[PDB]
């Protein structure tokens, strides 16, 4: 018994850095203004796993209306949606996430953040992927206006 | 047992006048939605995933625009079609997977029924089908309110 | 046990024709840009078959390090992913591609993309998908600027 789902997130750039990616702080010369912390891959891989779910999505579960979450993190939101998903009675199939940004240069953060994510998802590492992609100049991110994310996710019953 | 994946990626411009429908659900909006058929970027999106899992090409190839039959048909009968065709190859719903990309207009108190006529549309429970929607915080050609796009996946088993 | 992935790829119009999508050479008045041979849809396939495996990306595999691979076409970069990948004890469940390109036409060109593919991966043809969209003049694609790939894979163990 498996479940597939999708998440996609995107976070303007604004104000000055580090900015937050997979739960790992990046030095760049510019933040991400966000509501939240702006963990574009975060949130799209946070949205892939309700969806797998059918929980809805991080805005459902988490309005930014609601004070309750203000001020909590995107690891924080992750931790939470996933108990929520476990008490609906799934577990971890294996995710995939694709960071799209001109900058800065991903790879040397993503380890740490696959180690990050497989603590938040009690998973084994080898069930985490992450990685990066340009646009080539093309687009909004080509432009360096702000960073995209998609994942996917497989969940178990 | 045998589970096989599938991905469908839609965008349609603004223009005309609302409402526009998606997901099945007219929505008030400002703006409608060009298309040749009445536009819905999340039917559209969702039946290319499954015709993506099931191997059998994409809306345009089922549907080409010289074939009469369906000319002028609506989203949810092309849905309705599409899985009919599926269904004869021996696939059934694992489960399914809609991610709208939009600035404005706000989807999610329009999700609950979008859920609704898919899973009637699938013949399926509503705990097999997902509906969501994030904006781009301003940012593209969804972002600056030109139009929507839409992303779905879905799984089926053989 | 099945495992998803996700992939993509993009590059900007550039020089003289003809582009190669899918292995498959198609003119237009102008090519790819790239360091490769450009072909987004093999890229974009590539990256969604290792992100199942959760062995990162093509540019992980094929660093500008290594000489073995460069300037390496993109079926031969492909082909040697999948060996990595069935080495670490996977087959193949199911592809689906979509290129997302305002232009040139793919219809046509689509049936021999997927005899390539299927070649490449050892499987059957009615485990490949692959179709295209345009964004209706939307954006960097729909402007002509550049083509775009998203890619899904599931993987057996
Ligand atoms: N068109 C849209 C865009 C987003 N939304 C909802 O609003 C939330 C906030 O979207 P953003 O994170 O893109 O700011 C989402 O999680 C989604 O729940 C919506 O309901 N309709
Ligand atoms: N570059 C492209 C874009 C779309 N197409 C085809 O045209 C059909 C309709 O595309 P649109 O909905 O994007 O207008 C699709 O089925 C696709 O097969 C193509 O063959 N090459
Ligand atoms: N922002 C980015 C973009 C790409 N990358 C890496 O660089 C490689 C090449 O990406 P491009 O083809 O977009 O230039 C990728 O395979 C990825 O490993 C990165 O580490 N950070
Ligand atoms: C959901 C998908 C497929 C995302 C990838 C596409 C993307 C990040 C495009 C960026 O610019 P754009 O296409 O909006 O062009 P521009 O801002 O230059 O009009
Ligand atoms: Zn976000
Ligand atoms: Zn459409
Ligand atoms: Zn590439």
């Amino acid at each position: 018994e498996m479940r597939i789902g999708h998440g996609f997130d995107v976070h303007a750039f604004g104000g000055e850095g580090p900015i937050i990616i997979g739960g790992v702080r990046i030095p760049y010369e510019k933040g991400l203004l966000a509501h939240s912390d702006g963990d574009v891959a975060l949130h799209a891989l946070t949205d892939a796993l309700l969806g797998a779910a059918a929980l809805g999505d991080i805005g459902k579960l988490f309005p930014d209306t609601d004070p309750a979450f203000k001020g909590a993190d995107s690891r924080e939101l992750l931790r939470e949606a996933w108990r929520r998903i476990q008490a609906k009675g799934y577990t971890l199939g294996n995710v995939d996430v694709t960071i799209i940004a001109q900058a800065p240069k991903m790879l040397p953060h993503i380890p740490q953040m696959r180690v990050f994510i497989a603590e938040d998802l009690g998973c084994h590492m080898d069930d985490v992927n992450v990685k990066a992609t340009t646009t080539e100049k093309l687009g909004f991110t080509g432009r360096g206006e702000g960073i995209a994310c998609e994942a996917v996710a497989l969940l178990i019953k």
